[PDB]
């Protein structure tokens, strides 16, 4: 999820 997060933003 953390990484998920960072792609997202």
């Amino acid at each position: 999820l953390a990484e998920a997060l960072h792609r997202a933003l």
